[PDB]
């Protein structure tokens, strides 16, 4: 027997089936199996889960219990000995702009979100976890090793709560624990519109019938829109500067304000929806509000797909791209489009691409004022620097003109994220994203590094010398052996990211495999993929292949000079051209005559 029975919180709807538009939840994409790839279902498992008790407890929960005969090393200790470095000189990617990093986070937020178990506020378990580092139920603390400076300064532990899971969330249920994906698995701009009907409707402007999204009423960026403010107090974005009291932004995805460049990207997309809707009204004065919203929505979703598959993936995957993602042959209704649990850790390669500072540049692409360059840690949940300190254009220019960090085996994750991460629930700039990622691998029941190497048809090193050869690094292999004892025990997040990069790419072979298969599936298993015959007309498709990120900047900012290939490293002024040189999106193929 399978167990396709269980499935409790879900939002079930009736499928229209002749609708030319996606649902908000992702239901009804697959006609035979309507819940496939919908939000608020379990992440898929390409391999069976690996928990300490076979069902739900993570490896490292019970100290007595080993993994393959060895204790698993503390997440924070792996972080200290392997992931950290001091010297930011020499660490930048010479042929990837900052936007390369930032597009990755957008795509990843469209595809997956496994929220923490909540149980609501008004609980003393949030105190008990934070205050006393007491493991149990959903509290699974990251303990500091001996000689950690955070011991002196912070406490015994970083609090950490286990991820939510399907059926029930309070008393559990049986078998193997399966984490939830709270967004739609399809690349569909769910991060802009929401993955739930409640939220999607709240994001819309339903006073006017122009199919527009709601915009801020308290603040303008030289007459351009800002996202609306989120309702909710306590607001993490006002906590970081109680004098400015600028709240977080409200968007289709809950993490939109996590850092300032993510909020910036979200603002561009909202702007583009409104631009598109008002252009479509011009051409089709008879279209109602709904039709404008959906039709703009459909274009925007196609834009994300195109940028992602044409410009971004080839420069992640490099020479592996063709091997995993062959040319499109049409919609395949037998393909599983769901995001897999392991993908949500594979795609965290981006954490190693984040540099330590962010810049604001002026109209000649020069430092914008005296405090132009800011440490990244001051910009988590920071909206006041947008509203009170220049709007988005200076941040957008920095995206274009500055570089991503290069993954480096000796310099993996900046300290801005490794020691000074801010979490919305808590009050300190003191968390470790690397340690959280490792702890989360265990929370989610990840098989180890060698299981995934075998999955991908790659060799499985068993010795120090085997690991040296795969990593092509003696010192890194040895530090890994001293902590983990067997390469079978190496957590997937760090194992995958430790491999040298493939030719023309920015991930290694294991990751290229994991990423590559996932992206093949969400393309092939999507009935509304933009090239799937009948989704758009030939002439609409012809118009859509001219989109570029550069054009999106030009249309939705006051920036006049942009590069043509925004993801590669570009110098000002030589690589910068005037916006009037950049191909526009021609919307005349959306004109709808009567007679
Ligand atoms: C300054 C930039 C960024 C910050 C501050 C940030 C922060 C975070 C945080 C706090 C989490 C939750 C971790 C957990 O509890 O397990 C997370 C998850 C994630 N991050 Fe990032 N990150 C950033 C950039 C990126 C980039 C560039 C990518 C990809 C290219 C990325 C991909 C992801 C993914 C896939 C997850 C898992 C989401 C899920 O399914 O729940 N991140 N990140
Ligand atoms: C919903 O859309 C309407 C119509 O576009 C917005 O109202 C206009 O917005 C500008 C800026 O606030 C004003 O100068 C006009 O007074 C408004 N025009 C009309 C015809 O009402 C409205 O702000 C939108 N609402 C939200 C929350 O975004
Ligand atoms: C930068 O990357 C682009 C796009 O992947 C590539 O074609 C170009 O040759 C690269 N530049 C350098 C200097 O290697
Ligand atoms: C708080 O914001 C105000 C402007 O609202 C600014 O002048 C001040 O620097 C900010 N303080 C901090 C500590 O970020
Ligand atoms: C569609 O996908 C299935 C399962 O992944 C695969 O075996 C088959 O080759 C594909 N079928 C078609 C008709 O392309
Ligand atoms: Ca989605």
């Amino acid at each position: 027997s399978w167990e396709v029975g269980c499935g409790a919180p879900v939002p079930l709807v009736k499928c229209d089936e002749n609708s030319p538009y996606r649902t908000i939840t992702g239901d009804c994409n697959n006609r035979r199996s309507p819940a496939l790839g919908a939000a608020n279902r379990a992440l898929a498992r390409w391999l069976p889960a690996e928990y300490e008790d076979g069902l739900a407890l993570p490896f490292g929960w019970t100290q007595r219990k080993t993994r393959n005969g060895f204790r698993v090393p503390l997440a924070r200790e792996v972080s200290n000995k392997i992931v950290g470095y001091l010297d930011e000189e020499g660490v930048l990617d010479q042929n990837r702009s900052l936007l390369f990093m930032q597009w990755g986070q957008i795509v990843d937020h469209d595809l997956d979100f496994a929220p923490e178990t909540e149980l609501g506020s008004n609980e003393h378990s949030k105190t008990q976890c934070e205050e006393y580092c007491i493991q149990g139920d959903n509290c699974f603390p990251i303990m500091f090793p001996k000689n950690d400076p955070k011991l002196k300064t912070q406490g015994k532990c970083m609090p950490f709560f286990r991820a939510g899971f399907v059926c029930p969330t309070p008393p559990y249920q049986s078998l193997a624990r399966e984490q939830i994906n709270a967004v739609t698995s399809f690349l569909d701009a769910s991060l802009v519109y929401g993955s739930e009907p409640s939220l999607a409707s709240r994001l819309r402007n339903l006073s006017s019938p122009l199919g527009l999204m709601a915009v801020n009423q308290e603040a303008w960026d030289h007459g351009l829109a800002y996202l609306p403010f989120n309702n909710k107090k306590p607001s993490p974005c006002e906590f970081i500067n109680t004098t400015a009291r600028v709240p977080c932004f409200l968007a289709g995805d809950f993490r939109a304000s996590e850092q300032i460049l993510l909020a910036t990207a979200h603002t561009l997309l909202l702007r583009e929806h409104n631009r598109l809707a008002r252009e479509l009204k011009k051409l089709n004065p008879h279209w109602n509000g709904e039709k404008l919203y959906q039709e703009a929505r459909k274009i925007l979703g196609a834009f994300i797909q195109i940028i992602t598959f044409r410009d971004y993936l080839p420069i992640v995957l490099g020479s592996e791209m063709q091997k995993w993602i062959p040319p499109y042959q049409g919609y395949n209704n037998s393909v599983d489009p769901r995001i897999s649990n392991v993908f949500t850790f594979a795609f965290r390669f981006g954490h190693m691409e984040v540099p330590s500072t962010v810049s604001r540049l002026d109209e000649n692409y020069q430092p914008w004022g005296p405090e132009a360059e800011l440490p990244l840690h001051t910009l988590f949940f920071n909206t006041w620097r947008i509203i009170k300190d220049g709007g988005i254009d200076p941040l957008v220019r920095g995206l274009l003109a500055k570089k991503s960090k290069l993954m480096n085996q000796d310099k993996m994750v900046t300290s801005e994220l490794r020691n000074k991460l801010f979490q919305p629930t808590h009050k300190i700039h003191g968390f470790d994203l690397a340690a959280i990622n490792l702890q989360r691998c265990r929370d989610h029941g990840m098989p180890g590094y060698n299981s995934w190497r075998g999955f991908c048809g790659l060799s499985q090193p068993k010795t120090l010398k085997g690991l040296q050869t795969v990593l092509k690094n003696k010192i890194l292999a040895k530090k890994l052996m001293d902590l983990y004892k067997t390469p079978d025990n190496i957590d997937i997040w760090i194992g995958g990211n430790a491999e040298p990069m493939v030719e023309r790419g920015r991930v290694g072979p294991l990751l290229a495999c994991l990423l590559g298969r996932q992206f093949q599936q969400i393309r092939d298993g999507d009935r509304f993929w933009w090239e799937n015959p009948g989704v758009f007309t030939e002439k609409q498709r012809d118009s859509l292949q001219k989109v570029s990120f550069s054009r999106l900047i030009c249309d939705n900012t006051h920036i006049t000079k942009v590069p043509l290939h925004a993801f590669q490293a570009n110098n000002y002024p030589h690589d910068f051209v005037d916006c009037s040189t950049v191909d526009k999106l021609d919307l005349s193929p959306w004109a709808s005559r009567e007679n």
